[PDB]
């Protein structure tokens, strides 16, 4: 797997091996973030495995990843949903298309991404990949937002930034 | 380091090497939990290092540990504060002396402890021990308690149980006053 490096205008300029790509000096690359809900409308919150190179052991939104060259954002979501959580989903819908951020994790590992955000509903049960996910919780979105508003540091920085975007949050309130 | 083993009534019976003692088969032993506030009245929340045997990478109250043989619970609190956090404190106050709990962590390691809970004020800068603590936040208690009520699964179980105890909570509230 690779990440796709981006320039100022946001044009792909090349690739890097994914693990190799996330360092103390991570360069701008393409990513996605996804928020998964079940048929009943609960939000799936996950806890990244301890072996993750960036933000290991951190609570965060359902699934995030790195689109590969020539891959649509929607397919990346579907691929990573299957891969990390072994779950099938409805066609991902856009909730925050211009999200972009840079952040540093407690060990100094940086994420620097153009990171469009999507939402979808699961259509099958989870089958956890414990290389990616060490724990998860099916929750009411309202409580998760309250938790995010009260103690944002208990969650991944990008999850917090997405959920506090006025529009994203409105859009998330529709899967409930 | 060792833990002090206890029976049902909470009577010491002996000691055990610490790492050795914390397994999927943890016996009742003595411990402590402490909630630390700065002069401003903010609560120190910490994140356990990734290398901890139990609940690594989890957010939790300021400092916990295991008193050693010949050691008072309060002295143990002072030592761990120093060891984990580099920080000097005011004499620890008892806020939940009969807290006891058993809990299984995400990889199956058991804590089974008689764990009196204290609160204190820090009187020096922090000097985080990255061997023990991977991250921290200085917070408003109210925010913390709201977080714990909204998403209790995002914190250590003992933080949650202590925080929801009526009496403990009242006493933590007393440490939010600014104090010169
Ligand atoms: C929101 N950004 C961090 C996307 C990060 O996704 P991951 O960290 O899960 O990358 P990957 O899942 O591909 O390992
Ligand atoms: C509240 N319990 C967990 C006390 C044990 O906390 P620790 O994990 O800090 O034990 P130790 O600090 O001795 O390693
Ligand atoms: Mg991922
Ligand atoms: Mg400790
Ligand atoms: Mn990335
Ligand atoms: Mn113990």
């Amino acid at each position: 797997e690779h990440v796709i490096l981006l320039n100022a205008q946001g044009v792909p300029t090349g690739t890097l091996e994914k693990y190799a790509a996330h360092t103390a000096d991570t360069r701008l690359h393409l990513a996605f973030s996804s928020w998964l809900f079940n048929a009943k409308g609960q939000l799936l919150v996950t806890r990244r495995a301890l072996s993750k190179k960036a933000w290991p052991g951190v609570w965060t939104n359902s699934v995030c990843g790195h689109p590969q060259l020539g891959e649509s954002n929607e397919d990346a979501v579907i691929r990573r949903c299957r891969y990390e959580l072994g779950v099938e989903i409805t066609p991902p819908e856009s909730i925050y298309p211009d999200f972009r951020y840079r952040a540093t994790d407690p060990s100094g590992i940086v994420e620097n991404e153009v990171c469009p955000v999507f939402a979808a509903r699961t259509t099958s049960a989870l089958q956890i990949n414990d290389d990616e996910v060490m724990d998860y919780q099916w929750c009411d979105l309202a409580d998760v937002l309250h938790g995010i508003d009260a103690t944002p540091w208990a969650f991944s920085p990008w999850m917090v930034m997405q959920a506090t975007n006025r529009e994203a949050r409105k859009r998330l309130s529709a899967f409930t």
